[PDB]
């Protein structure tokens, strides 16, 4: 490697091998993920749209311009889940 | 504008038309910086 020379190793059979013990560099790493809920874009200028028939939809009320409640975001393996308003009722309504 | 529909609004009265008051570009991360005229109030405020 480079200008090296150097020893290459990959224990599992002279050791760890039928034990009931675990093989070391299996580690874990921890990563934290934040996301917003309900912002709401106070300003004339940021909602907007990018072309004329973005969303076209039949009723008089295009339901897209309420502020919104929920926030949706892929699972483990790729289902949809969303995460409502309802959900922060644990944390909001307590005595705290 | 270039196109017809190119920023549509559901406001009676496009807020583009207007002229602008800031200028916006980048940091040196890459992060949104903003300048407004407010920002000039030590300059032009002063008994120079």
């Amino acid at each position: 490697v480079g200008d090296k020379l150097v020893f290459l190793e990959a224990l599992e059979r002279r050791v760890y091998q039928a034990t009931r013990v675990a093989y070391p560099l299996i580690g874990n790493i921890d990563i934290t993920f934040i996301m917003p809920m309900g912002v709401f874009q106070a300003n004339s200028m940021d909602r907007y749209t990018r072309h004329a028939g973005d969303f076209s939809t039949v009723s008089e009320q295009d339901p897209r311009q309420f502020p919104p409640q929920g926030i949706f975001f892929y699972n483990k393996d790729g289902i949809l889940t969303q995460l409502t308003l309802r959900d922060a009722m644990g944390t909001i309504c307590h005595s705290s």
